[PDB]
């Protein structure tokens, strides 16, 4: 007693809204460092009949039976997972159920501090998530500064984290969580330097590695696993996988931690699991162990420095000037334009990016810097030499930014005005195109 | 540089348990109240490319751009999402980010109380849900406990709401919140005594219908609109859609809740929206409009009926005696076997059920009846005559389980050792798997 006809014929209305969204897609340069395209099997998950079943409680400890078939899958998942992050199933554990990156956020936090307990995390202008404790004077704007008492550290004038403050300010706030791992941080972390600073005050390490997940897991970058109690990461970014979350955490640093995650996620906070999201982790996690995905995330990284080599070259400063991860931040100062406007004409340009804030900004709304990634390009199949070309887009796009801010104005509702019948933007937008329309497209 | 190869050969080890999973779900008699099966259609939307796009934000303000084609799939979820619950664009809005259910209540309840908060709700044991506020001697066990302040009303021990406790406690309590509709509640609601209630304390009305969703939109049982400031429902038991949920708010009698609760969606407690979910979700309530699904939702209601009635003809006691909705709880006293033991009896035989308090139950842990449910069994074709069938399959079952504990004693572990290899349950579960396996099949 069902309609099984397929979504076109059923849902014609949001099959043409999907084909032209897939469209977008396939035509844009999607420089968005928290963007990813997944694959045909991960998909083949996420659409998956698994999804019919209430799975609440964890493998082999169902509150309802019927679920020896999802056991497995959420058992092969987690096992993936501590494989994939080279860890030993015997030092560090995993729960796989948290529905989002904020989600495991919140839940991780709770479990190791509970409500009105302190944490400290970096302050969202200065590169940290917004479940990292973030406030501002007149709002508690996360849970994570309403239901926890936060505070929050800066990076320095350079747009890099000032340990001295995070201690000067962690020995004064006295917390039981410290957060590093952020998510507009161009360069490597210091975690070892945190592991230090938490000893002192007898604070847990929390290390958010959402944006450089695969640098983690393939030995790129600082492995946080040596000196974090809870590692999270969303699965989704550069990790290539669905829209879910991991919690990781250190048994042997910290036995009964186990209990206390896993009962946060459930029944504290989640029902049922998404288990077409399960299924879809484990898949993408047997790739990410496998040499071909080591070999993707290096060309992300070589791409990364390609790309800020190249925009340098043509006279743009990037904050910390350069990258060790796979973003990169454009300060725009030099020509007096705001981050808000170069969105606006780069979306004009089927160019995606997001507006950024650097460490002289002392505001959210109009900042001075961009946000630009590899992740998705990389994806697509660009090598090191095609980000000369993507550079010159950009400064193409930055010098029209500048002609249009000096014919209409430097007020954001007069600038956009400009942008429709700009006879240059519709030239880019072509050669943009007629290039990304090309490239592979899982 | 990405692997496009089918989940087949990809990853033939997560194949197969998928394809196992599915064979179980074929040849299995599913009465598990909150479960459903899903059309090709919304599966094509979980698996869709559209989950690529990050969204933080809501339509027309969203903080990254290219998001044109994701602002009218949400556009359009919201307002079939308006019209399916027969409620007006300027008297009701709706909030389609939450990711689940319980994600939507902790979200709603939040907004409208703040930390440290007042609630009640119904008790787990008499059949609300986790996040109504639940918790025991031991333990803050849901965050609706522990980030707020919860007192718990029970059913009389006839298995109904007692209007009487819920006004007496609301009263020496004052809550904010009170929250009705539940998760294991077998008859209609009086939502206008809620409402009349709540008016003699000042606090608002919340109503989770997420069993019910389903006959509040076709007209079938009472409408919580016409009283309550907040409706929350999961779009994916007895409404058939993904896993999801939904937050309505009454504007037209709380002006400013629009931003209270959409803030406390995003950026309180989630971030990026899942938009694949938001697109099934559009699909699955476009269905919903449609009087064939006003068709399928009486068919439930007629099954329940027949399944209620067919079971008291076998001399089965029942809690409250019947059924408004589309799930019976057995009582199983006068056999004395407990819930556990059926549950138990009932996998061996490919039938989903799950163990269930009763009034007389003094905990979760052993209790005395089962839940059953109709919607999924209803999906897959059954009718009227067929639940003579499924009781008969049940009163089976029952005795089996009075013999096996007669044969092996009060023990659930004993129990168990009783349930591999027995000539009558093998005969009974090939009887289940002939008349499921060959059910229609979405
Ligand atoms: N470094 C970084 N961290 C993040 O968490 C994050 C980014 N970047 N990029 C996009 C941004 C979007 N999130 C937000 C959310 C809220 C505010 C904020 O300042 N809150 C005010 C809104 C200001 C107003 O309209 O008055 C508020 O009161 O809610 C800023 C950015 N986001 C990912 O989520
Ligand atoms: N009416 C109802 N509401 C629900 O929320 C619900 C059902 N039924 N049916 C299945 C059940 C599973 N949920 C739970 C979750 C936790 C406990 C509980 O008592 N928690 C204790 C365990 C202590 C013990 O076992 O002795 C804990 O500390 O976690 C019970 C049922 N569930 C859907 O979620
Ligand atoms: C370090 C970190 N933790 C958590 C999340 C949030 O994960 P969810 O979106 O809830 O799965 C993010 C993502 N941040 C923004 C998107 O808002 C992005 O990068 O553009 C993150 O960078
Ligand atoms: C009234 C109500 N609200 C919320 C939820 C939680 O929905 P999530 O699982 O978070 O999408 C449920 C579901 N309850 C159990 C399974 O958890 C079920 O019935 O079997 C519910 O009945």
């Amino acid at each position: 007693m069902f309609n099984n006809e397929p979504l076109e014929q059923i849902d014609k209305e949001l099959h043409d809204i999907l084909a032209d969204e897939e469209k977008r897609q396939r035509e844009t340069i999607n420089l968005i460092a928290s963007e990813n395209l997944t694959n045909g099997a991960v998909r083949e998950c996420l659409g998956n009949r698994v999804s019919n079943k209430y799975s609440e409680g964890y493998p082999k400890k169902r509150y309802y039976g019927g679920n020896d078939f999802i056991d497995k899958i959420e058992e092969l998942c987690q096992k993936r997972a501590l494989e994939a992050f080279n860890v030993s199933d015997e030092e560090w554990g995993v729960n796989v159920q948290p529905l989002s990156g904020s989600a495991a956020n919140v839940q991780a936090l709770y479990a190791l501090v509970g409500v009105k307990g302190k944490i400290m995390g970096m302050h969202l202008c200065s590169g940290g998530h917004l479940t990292h404790g973030f406030f501002d004077e007149k709002k508690k704007v996360s849970i994570t500064s309403d239901m926890f008492e936060s505070k929050l550290y800066k990076c320095n004038s350079q747009g890099y984290v000032d340990l001295d403050a995070v201690r000067e300010m962690a020995l004064s706030f006295k917390p039981k969580v410290i957060i590093c791992g952020y998510t507009s941080y161009p360069r490597d972390i210091d975690y070892q330097q945190f592991r230090q600073i938490c000893d002192e005050v007898n604070a847990y390490l929390f290390a958010d590695i959402s944006h450089i997940s695969s640098f983690v897991a393939c030995n790129i970058l600082n492995n946080p696993f040596l000196h974090a109690d809870v590692v999270t990461t969303t699965t989704h970014k550069i990790l290539r996988g669905p829209r879910s979350a991991l919690i990781f955490f250190n048994k042997k640093r910290n036995p009964g931690i186990e209990q206390k995650i896993n009962s946060a996620v459930f029944p504290s906070f989640q029902g049922g699991p998404h288990n077409n999201k399960i299924a879809a982790v484990a898949c993408q996690l047997k790739e990410v162990h496998s040499p071909a995905f080591k070999e993707y995330t290096q060309q992300v990284l070589l791409n990364s420095k390609a790309l800020a080599k190249a925009l340098i070259s043509k006279q743009i400063d990037l904050v910390t000037n350069g990258t060790d991860n796979h973003l990169i931040v454009v300060d725009l100062r030099k020509f007096s334009i705001t981050g808000s406007k170069l969105q606006e004409t780069c979306n004009a340009i089927n160019v995606s990016l997001n507006k950024n804030t650097i460490p002289s900004d002392v505001d959210c709304v109009s900042p001075s810097g961009v946000r630009i990634g590899t992740p998705a390009m990389t994806t697509r199949g660009a090598k090191e030499k095609d980000m000369e070309f993507i550079a010159d887009v950009l400064a193409r796009a930055i010098k029209i930014t500048v002609d249009l801010q000096e014919q209409y104005g430097k007020k954001l509702v007069d600038f956009k005005k400009g942008l429709p019948g700009n006879a240059q933007l519709q030239q880019l937008k072509q050669e943009v195109v007629t290039w990304a329309g090309a490239l592979p497209f899982p």
